[PDB]
DNA sequence: ATCTGTACATGTACAGAT
DNA sequence: ATCTGTACATGTACAGAT
DNA sequence: ATCTGTACATGTACAGAT
DNA sequence: ATCTGTACATGTACAGAT
C-alpha cells in the first residue's frame, strides 16, 4: 500500500548515527566561533528546527537546519508594505538593520571558521538570493545539507499580522495558544530589501509537529498511534517526485505541503480522523485540500492570515495548474511516482 | 438534580471580590516581612494552592491555601522507617535550627509562626489573628473577620529542584489520561517539604518532614481532561470537577454533623477521584449528561476503598492514607453507613 | 553614571454575572 | 450568548543602591 | 557563564506472538 | 501480514558543579 512507500522513506538508525555525529561536529564549532570571538554575534544561541528535529524528514538523513538566534532588546518593527510577514527592523552598530549588512558578517565568519576544519570534508554553498541562510555541504561519507539560519528573537507580544494566525483552538486548545504566543518570535534575514526580515514561527512549527493530538497521549507508549506525521511524509515525497522530474515546478517547495497540512489538521482535529487504519483516506483528503488550494490559488500562510503563499504575484496561474494535472494524474493511476 | 446542588454550592463573585482583596493584603504583608535581612526565611516564595485556586471552592469563599516555600540547595533526604511520605532533612540562614546536620520541622515553625504572629500584631486595617497551633498541621492558619469568617492556612515548605523521592517513582500513573510528556514535565518540577508536626511522642517527632505535591495537584485541576480543550471555550465541558465539589460537600456536611468523621478529611475524597481519573481517562466518561451516573461510580469506588480499608497516596502508592493505623475500621463503617444510607434516599443531606 | 530587585503593564483562561 | 473580576505568567520601568 | 549528568521522549531494528 | 516487547540511538530540558 502506501505502507511500503513508508518502508522506503523511513530512516535508518544506522544513517542517522553517522549523519548526526559529523552534523553536530561542524554545528558546534560554528557555535563555540561565534562565542569565542570579540563577536558581534556573542550570544547567539542554537535551536534546531525543521524535519529531522520534527521527524518528519524522509529518505535519507542529508538536510538538517539549525537556526543561531540572537537576542535583541526593545526592537521596533514597521510592517514592509502590508505583506504581514516582512519587516524593518529598528553590539551590532554598524549594521535600521540591514538583514544582508549583518548576514554577510555572519556568513563572512562561518566561512573562515570553516576554512579551519581538517576532519570533515566541508564547503560553504554559493549564496542564493532569497535564503537567510549560510548552506554547508558535507561529504565525509556522502551528501548533507546544513543550513545555519540567523535569527533575531525578539521577547515582545507577535506582531498584529499573527493576531488572527495559529487558528489552534479547536483542536491544540487556548491554553496552548495562549504559551506558544508568551514564547518569541523571530525574525530572520530573508531577501531577494537588503534591510527587510521575516517572521519565522520554526520553533512554534516543531512544537507542533513533536505536539499534535487533540488527545495529550496522541503517538505516545500509552497511547494511540496516529497518521498524521505519515501523511506528511507521503505529501512531502509526491513533491520531491514531481520536483526532481519537472522544471515547471521550481517554484513550490516543501513549506507549502506543511502550511497545507496545518489547516488539514485544524479542520479536522479529531486524532480519531487520523487513524493508522486510515491511511489512504487521510492521504487522499489531504491531496484533495491540496489541489483546492491550487484551484483556488489560496493557501494562507498559518501563522500570518493575510499572507497568500499562492498569490499570483509568487507562483504563475500556469505553474499551478501544472502541478495540479500532476497530482490529479498520480492520484488516479496509483501514484506510479512512488515507484521510481 | 445534582445540578441545583452545585447551584447552591457556586462561590459568588461580591463574595468572591471581598474575601480576596483582603487576603491578599494580609498575605501580600507577611511574604514582604519574612524578606527583611536577618529573616531566617529571606528568600521565601509564594505558591498558591488548594480548593480555591483549583476552582473547587464550595460554598463561600472561606478557607485560602498558600505555600511559602524556601529553596534549600544541598540536601540528603532520609526516609523515616519505609513511610514514603515521612523523612528527616539534612546538610546558613537556616543554622539555628539544625540539630548537628538535621533541619529540625518544629524549630523552624516556631521560628516562622512567631514572625508571622509578630507582624499580624501590627495589622490595624484588618481584624486578624493567628489561630491556635492544631496538631498535625503544617500550616499558621488566620482567623479573618471580614465582617464574615475566612482561613488563610500560611504553609511553610521546602522546596527541592532534585529529582523525587524514590517512593514516587511509580505514583503518579497518569501515563494512559494526561500522558508521558505532561507526567515528565511535572516530575521536572520541584518536590516540598512540609512540618509533619505530629503530637504523638515517637521518635524524630519534631525532625520529620512530610512530602507535599499541591502544587502538581493544582496543575491536574486545572489541566484535567485528555482532551487538551477539555472545558475550555473551544472545547466540550466535562463534569469532573462537579463530581469533585460534590463529594467534597457530602463529606463536609457529614463530618460537620459527626463527630466519628474526626479522622476524615478532603484530600480523601481529592486522592479518591484521581483513582477514578485515572482508571476513566476518556473525557466522554465524564459527560455533564452524565452528573449522577459520574458521582455515584465515585461513591460506589469511595465505598470500597473503606470496605477494604485501602487508599493509596496519588503521589506515593505504598502509603495507604486508610491503613488501620491512621483509621479504625469502626469509623471506617460508620462512614460506609452514611454514604450508603445519603445515596440509597435521595441525598437528604444536600438539602440541609 | 550604571545596575537592579520590585512592582507595574499586558494579556488571557476560567468561571460567574448579565 | 456576551461581559467581567480574579489569578497567573511574562515583559519592562525605575527609585534607590552601587 | 559554560559544561556535564540524568532522565525520558521520539525514533528504528528485529524476534516472537497474534 | 500486523502487533508487541526489547534493545539500541538520538535529541532535549534542566539541575548542580565548575
Ligand atoms: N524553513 C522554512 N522554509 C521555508 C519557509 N518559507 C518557504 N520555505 C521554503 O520551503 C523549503 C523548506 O525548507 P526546510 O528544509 O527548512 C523545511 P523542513 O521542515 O526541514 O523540510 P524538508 O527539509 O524535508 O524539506 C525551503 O525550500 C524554503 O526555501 P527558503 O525559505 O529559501 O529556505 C532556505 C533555508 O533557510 C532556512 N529557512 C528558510 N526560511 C526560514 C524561516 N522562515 N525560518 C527559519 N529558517 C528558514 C531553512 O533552513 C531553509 O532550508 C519558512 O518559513 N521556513
Ligand atoms: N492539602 C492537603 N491536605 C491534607 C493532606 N493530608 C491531609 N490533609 C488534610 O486534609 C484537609 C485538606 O486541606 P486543604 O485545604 O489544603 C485541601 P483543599 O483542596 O484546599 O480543600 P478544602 O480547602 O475545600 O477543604 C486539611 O484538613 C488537611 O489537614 P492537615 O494535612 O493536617 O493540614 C492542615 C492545613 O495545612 C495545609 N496542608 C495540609 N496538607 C498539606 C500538604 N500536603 N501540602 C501543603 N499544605 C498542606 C492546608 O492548608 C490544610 O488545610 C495533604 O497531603 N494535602
Ligand atoms: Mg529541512
Ligand atoms: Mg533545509
Ligand atoms: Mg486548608
Ligand atoms: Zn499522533
Ligand atoms: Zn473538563
Amino acid at each position: 500500500k502506501l505502507k511500503k512507500v513508508l518502508d522506503k522513506l523511513r530512516l535508518k538508525r544506522k544513517d542517522i548515527s553517522e549523519a548526526a555525529e559529523t552534523v553536530n561536529k561542524v554545528v558546534e564549532r560554528l557555535l563555540r566561533r561565534m562565542q569565542k570571538r570579540e563577536s558581534e554575534f556573542k550570544g547567539v544561541e542554537q535551536l534546531n528546527t525543521g524535519s529531522y528535529y520534527e521527524h518528519v524528514k524522509i529518505s535519507a538523513p542529508n538536510e538538517f537546519d539549525v537556526m543561531f538566534k540572537l537576542e535583541v532588546p526593545r526592537i521596533e518593527l514597521q510592517e514592509y508594505y502590508e505583506t504581514g510577514a516582512f519587516y524593518l527592523v529598528k553590539p551590532l552598530s554598524h549594521f535600521v538593520l540591514s538583514a544582508t549588512k549583518m548576514l554577510s558578517k555572519f556568513r563572512k565568519i562561518i566561512k573562515e571558521e570553516v576554512k579551519e576544519i581538517k576532519d570533515i570534508d566541508v564547503s560553504v554553498e554559493k549564496e542564493k538570493p532569497g535564503s537567510p541562510a549560510v548552506t554547508l555541504l558535507i561529504r565525509n561519507p556522502e551528501e548533507i545539507s546544513v543550513d545555519i539560519i540567523l535569527a533575531l528573537e525578539s521577547k515582545g507580544s507577535w506582531p498584529i499580522s499573527t493576531k488572527e494566525g495559529l487558528p489552534i483552538q479547536g483542536w491544540l486548545g487556548t491554553k496552548v495558544r495562549t504559551n506558544l504566543r508568551r514564547e518569541p518570535f523571530y525574525l530572520v534575514p530573508k531577501n531577494a530589501q537588503g534591510e527587510t526580515w521575516r517572521l519565522s514561527f520554526s520553533h512554534t512549527e516543531k512544537y507542533i509537529l513533536n505536539n499534535h493530538g487533540i488527545e495529550k497521549t496522541c503517538c505516545e507508549s500509552s497511547g494511540a498511534k496516529c497518521c498524521r506525521k505519515e501523511c506528511l511524509k507521503l505529501m512531502k515525497y509526491l513533491l520531491e517526485q514531481l520536483k526532481k522530474e519537472f522544471q515547471e515546478l521550481d517554484a513550490f517547495c516543501s513549506y507549502h505541503v506543511k502550511t497545507a497540512i496545518f489547516h488539514m489538521w485544524t479542520q479536522d482535529p479529531q486524532d480519531s480522523q487520523w487513524d493508522p487504519r486510515n491511511l489512504s483516506s487521510c492521504f487522499d483528503k489531504l491531496l484533495a485540500f491540496f489541489l483546492e488550494c491550487l484551484r483556488t490559488e489560496k493557501l494562507d500562510h498559518y501563522f500570518i492570515p493575510k499572507f497568500n503563499l499562492f498569490s499570483q504575484e509568487l507562483i504563475d496561474r500556469k505553474s499551478k495548474e501544472f502541478l495540479s494535472k500532476k497530482i490529479e494524474y498520480e492520484r488516479n493511476n496509483g501514484f506510479p511516482i512512488f515507484d521510481k
